[PDB]
């Protein structure tokens, strides 16, 4: 099945073809109007999925765009299949679960953290909040050399995960941007 994306009138542009096995589309959206959020910035994505936000990122002028999801063959190689489609320095796609030690991811890849994390649709399931957050922890660029570091969280209409983070004193979560699903922001301090 085969979902087709481009993005909206007015954006500073191209359309995407995808195999698969929402707020992925906002995240997007997102993206191509404020391109900047990501220009030039390292970008890693959780539960990439289809590859679709990782792709849009790529075409924004990222330095590295690191798409992930769960070691499972399957997702991975379409995954890829779908990310190399659409590159003509190429995201590189990697597998990780969430809450585990990135000593292996930042050993494919190079990069021990990033600057921007993108989140699109990973807060279905609760009993995953934890190791989530425990990811961005561990992925997200320290403050010390990245003041601007930040991870985009977006999802479909709890916010108990941002309750769970914020309870957890390290990161903190606000509230970013207008609904369309809603977006969101991890920050450190």
């Amino acid at each position: 099945r085969v979902e087709r994306y481009q993005s909206p009138a007015g954006a500073p542009q191209c359309s995407v073809q995808v195999q698969t096995t929402s707020g992925a589309r906002a995240l997007a959206d997102t993206l191509c109007w404020q391109p900047e959020l990501i220009a030039g910035k390292t970008v890693c994505e959780l539960g990439a999925g289809a590859g679709l936000v990782s792709i849009v990122a790529f075409l924004a002028g990222a330095d590295q765009v690191v798409a992930t999801d769960y070691p499972d063959p399957e997702i991975l190689n379409s995954l890829e299949s779908n990310i190399r489609e659409h590159t003509a320095a190429s995201p590189k796609v990697v597998p990780y679960r969430w809450g585990d030690s990135p000593d292996s991811l930042q050993r494919c890849t190079g990069l021990q953290r990033f600057q921007v994390v993108l989140l699109a649709d990973l807060l279905s399931f609760h009993q995953a909040h934890d190791a989530l957050l425990r990811s961005v922890k561990m992925l997200l660029a320290l403050p010390a050399n990245d003041p601007t570091a930040v991870a985009l969280v977006t999802f479909t209409h709890d916010l108990a995960f941002f309750r769970l983070v914020n309870a957890d004193g390290a990161l903190i979560a606000e509230p970013w941007l207008s609904p369309l699903v809603h977006r969101w922001r991890l920050r450190w301090r």
